[PDB]
């Protein structure tokens, strides 16, 4: 890489690495969109495996924005509109707390107070509907955003439907292997183990259990070559030669929702460039992200801004994880570690290396 670069990743990530005791991590950096690739410590400790641009992590809630952009997909094809009824796609959700409730409030989290959590009981096709049928909201849709994994959840589930398809092939057939994404995983096959890292919770290693929506809202694991290619595709998706899945990307940036200063996309989150760090970095912080805020209609959704700083952290119990764009610039970075480390401490860490490339 271009020494400054260099600088200045090392000169931030190895103080992060240092202060947050992360195992290992891999960084990439998209500079004039070309990417650059930076490794630290282990994915395996007590096999002494290093980090590798091989070694795949988990992506938590960064897996949402797969998620929105295979919606996008769906939508661009004809196959689902974000105005549609819950219940066009799940007749089954008879209950009246439904009415009114529409794909678009599912993906943005506005359908009304679903959790954040499927209760781990939940297992079977009969038991989420059981589920959602008691569910009941604390307010009118579109009226506030409450982050939720039982909503963007649903909401992938239901926008492959009418493809026939399951959701992970869904996944694999439109959007992985048309960006040639592949070494990025719903399920990790067994030949690819051998470069799973693990997680580290408390000092033990552990990997994402299997839960109700996983996929959909928390399922994908992926390399930091991977990653890098995810970042460059949503920064030009006019390069991407598959129609549906250029305008599924554009769709998924677009601004439905604001709350302050942050706009809500399918899976990404925006907010205008140049950004008060404060805002991100704070606004990161679970304390905010995570809590029940009123939301502004965007009447109608504005499409994708160039002059964005477009993000997603994402967490599992073993795993950190951020990725942060800006299309005006032709700029990103993904962060991929080992450890479910302070938010923050991660968008802190971004911004200081793409302010300083800006
Ligand atoms: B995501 O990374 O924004 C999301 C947030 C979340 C946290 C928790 C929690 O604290 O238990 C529960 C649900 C959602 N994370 S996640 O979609 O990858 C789900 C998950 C969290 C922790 C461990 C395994 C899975």
């Amino acid at each position: 890489a271009p020494q400054q670069i260099n600088d200045i990743v090392h000169r931030t990530i190895t103080p992060l690495i240092e202060q947050q005791k992360i195992p290992g991590m891999a960084v990439a950096v998209i500079y004039q969109g070309k990417p650059y690739y930076f490794t630290w410590g282990y994915a395996d400790i007590a096999k002494k495996q290093p980090v590798t641009q091989q070694t795949l992590f988990e992506l938590g809630s960064v897996s949402k924005t797969f998620t929105g952009v295979l919606g996008g997909d769906a939508i661009a094809r004809g196959e689902i509109k974000l105005s549609d009824p819950t219940t066009k796609y799940w007749p089954e959700l008879t209950a009246k707390q439904w009415n009114g409730i529409t794909l678009l409030h599912l993906a943005t989290y506005t359908a009304g107070g679903l959790p954040l959590q499927v209760p781990d009981e939940v297992k079977s096709s009969s038991d989420l509907l059981r589920f959602y049928q008691n569910w009941q909201p604390a307010w009118a849709p579109g009226t506030q955003r409450l982050y939720a994994n039982s909503s963007i959840g649903l909401f992938g589930a239901l926008a492959v439907k009418p493809s026939g398809l399951s959701f992970e092939q869904a996944m694999q057939t439109r959007v992985f292997q048309p960006l040639k994404l592949n070494h990025t995983w719903i399920n990790v096959p067994p030949a690819e183990e051998k470069n799973y890292a693990w997680g580290y919770r408390e000092g033990k290693a552990v990997h994402v259990s299997p839960g109700a929506l996983d996929a959909e809202a928390y399922g994908v694991k992926s390399t930091i070559e991977d990653m890098a290619r995810w970042v460059q595709s949503n920064l030009k998706p006019l390069d991407i030669n598959e129609k549906t899945l250029q305008q599924g990307i554009q769709l998924a940036q677009s601004r439905y929702w604001q709350t302050g200063d942050m706009y809500q996309g399918l899976g990404w989150e925006m907010l205008d460039w140049p950004v008060n760090p404060d805002s991100i970095i704070n606004g990161s912080d679970n304390k905010i992200a995570l809590a029940a805020r009123p939301v502004k209609a965007i009447t109608p959704p504005t499409p994708a801004v160039r002059a964005s700083w477009v993000h997603k952290t994402g967490a599992t119990g073993g795993f950190g994880s951020y990725v942060a764009f800006i299309p005006e610039k032709e700029l990103g970075i993904v962060m991929l570690a080992n450890k479910n480390y302070p938010n923050p401490a991660r968008v802190d860490a971004a911004w200081q290396i793409l302010n300083a490339l800006q």
